[PDB]
């Protein structure tokens, strides 16, 4: 009776508004600001009537007729639920401007002005751009935001505080919308069992005493509220983001034994403290699970008897006891031990046909061990930038095929993994690494489907979702590529460079790699480091230079011409 009233009352008027209007702009996405606000400003004076009475005007239609309805004010011509789905159309790299940020005072002016206008902006501008962010975890970014201009814009140096709290949260918000956006293309595009699936094993690490009834609720709950988040029903997924909150702390000796730091918070950090909340020490002494998995004469029935939740919870109990293994780890061992139920118990006698199950492990094991070790080595010498040089090359002759831009941004955050995980203890890297390389992977799968130019990249993408990251590690050199026409001014370079500096420095030097390598894609390591190298001493010291430009114009093609051969 009225879905609108009811959700204004759960959220209240400021969440409401926030999230129609995050609503409103990952739907539209290129329709400008202040037509969103009146839209979302329309939607909330009609709301206040609905929970004043819940049988009003159109008070009792549902929240995608009301606000599906609002937006058409293209091809709006079906009716709900087809409307909505029409989701379909959410742009993963929509090309309005990049977002420029000015200096920490002209946005402090804006702030102290105009403040919610100026926060009403800001998400506005961050959900054009990221359609699938976590909406309720947006909230919470601009309350840190928010935090950030309070407190700064009156300190003594508003530069030196604001900057650095600016910046770390660009980078907690990359990470956050990279994050939900591999849960959306779960749920999306291989349903929800594969979504339940990774929540059990993410789960069951997190909270190794709980029982996996216990699990399984929080797992049902976690499914139902991104379900809805990933489906545009941003108010229903605030409202049951902050129940599950609330359930957990109440249930909390029932589920893990460091949550209480921050069960005590206000609700949006408290979801975001737990979600990212350490694993609890799983209990001191528990059986292996040879005993009931595979020894035991009950189980190829079991497997009949209740083939998902026994799956399940050997799920449960193989992540509960392994904190160390990734995520995509355990389901890659938990998905081969049912491919091995599938068809042993199916042959004359079961048990003999898996005696395998333990030991099938170990290589599944060894082989993301082997590699964040010996990615992290790399890493170890070359520090990230040179790192990320070398995972440039790699995966442009992997997919040459594929949007320079997109190599250059793909590599360069897989080259983020080095740093953020190889400082870990080796117990620890795992988890760290092959799931944010799952991230990272995912962002150039969806990248890639957009304008598909690559099927190799296809392959591997649609194919599954835990065989992404060792699909894509296993493929090297097209062969198959044509090296692209050698344009010169794909290098050149402009004395803008030296303005330009530090990071954006780096991308421009990093995509001229990219094409180098799209147009010798056979070529040493050694040379186009050797090539690569004599860039950065081009721009170094053209930078350093009275120019007039000229330094660039005819140091270039000197190194243009100089630099071609290989």
């Amino acid at each position: 009776k009225s879905e609108v009233a009811h959700r204004f009352k759960d959220l209240g008027e400021e969440n409401f508004k926030a999230l129609v209007l995050i609503a409103f702009a990952q739907y539209l996405q290129q329709c400008p600001f202040e037509d969103h606000v009146k839209l979302v400003n329309e939607v909330t004076e009609f709301a206040k009537t609905c929970v004043a009475d819940e049988s009003a005007e159109n008070c009792d239609k549902s929240l995608h007729t009301l606000f599906g309805d609002k937006l058409c004010t293209a091809d709006c011509a079906k009716q709900e639920p087809q409307r909505n789905e029409c989701l379909q159309h959410k742009d993963d790299n929509p090309n309005l401007p990049r977002l420029v940020r000015p200096e920490v005072d002209v946005m402090c002016t804006a702030f102290h002005d105009n403040e919610e206008t100026f926060l009403k902006k800001y998400l506005y501008e961050i959900a054009r751009r990221h359609p699938y962010f976590y909406a309720p975890e947006l909230l919470f970014f601009a309350k840190r935001y928010k935090a950030a201009f309070t407190e700064c814009c009156q300190a003594a140096d508003k530069a030196a505080c604001l900057l650095p709290k600016l910046d770390e949260l660009r980078d907690e918000g990359k990470a956050s919308s990279a994050k939900q956006r591999l849960k959306c293309a779960s749920l999306q595009k291989f349903g929800e069992r594969a979504f339940k699936a990774w929540a059990v094993a993410r789960l069951s690490q997190r909270f190794p005493k709980a029982e996996f009834a216990e699990v399984s609720k929080l797992v049902t709950d976690l499914t139902k509220v991104h379900t809805e988040c990933c489906h545009g029903d941003l108010l229903e997924c605030a409202d049951d983001r902050a129940d599950l909150a609330k359930y957990i702390c109440e249930n909390q000796d029932s589920i893990s034994s460091k949550l209480k730091e921050c069960c005590e918070k206000p609700l949006l950090e408290k979801s975001h403290c737990i979600a990212e909340v350490e694993n609890d020490e799983m209990p001191a002494d528990l059986p292996s699970l040879a005993a009931d998995f595979v020894e035991s004469k009950d189980v190829c029935k079991n497997y009949a008897e209740a083939k998902d939740v026994f799956l399940g919870m050997f799920l449960y109990e193989y992540a509960r006891r392994h904190p160390d293994y990734s995520v995509v780890l355990l389901l890659r061992l938990a998905k081969t031990y049912e491919t091995t139920l599938e068809k042993c118990c199916a042959a004359a006698d079961p048990h003999e046909c898996y005696a395998k199950v333990f030991d099938e492990f170990k290589p599944l094991v060894e082989e993301p061990q082997n590699l964040i070790k010996q990615n992290c080595e790399l890493f170890e010498q070359l520090g990230e930038y040179k790192f990320q040089n070398a995972l440039l090359v790699r995966y442009t002759k992997k997919v040459p095929q594929v949007s320079t831009p997109t190599l250059v941004e793909v590599s360069r955050n897989l080259g983020k993994v080095g740093s953020k995980c190889c400082k870990h203890p080796e117990a620890k890297r795992m988890p760290c690494a092959e799931d944010y390389l799952s991230v990272v992977l995912n962002q150039l799968c969806v990248l890639h489907e957009k304008t598909p130019v690559s099927d190799r990249v296809t392959k591997c993408c649609t194919e599954s979702l835990v065989n992404r990251r060792p699909c894509f590690s296993a493929l090297e050199v097209d062969e198959t590529y044509v090296p692209k026409e050698f344009n010169a001014e794909t290098f050149t370079f402009h004395a803008d460079i030296c303005t330009l500096s530090e990071k954006e420095r780096q991308i421009k030097k990093q995509t001229a790699l990219v094409e180098l390598v799209k147009h010798k894609p056979k070529a040493t390591k050694e040379q186009l480091k050797a090539v690569m190298d004599d860039f950065a001493a081009f721009v170094e010291k053209c930078c350093k230079a009275d120019d007039k430009e000229t330094c660039f114009a005819e140091e270039g093609k000197k190194l243009v011409a100089a630099s071609q051969a290989a």
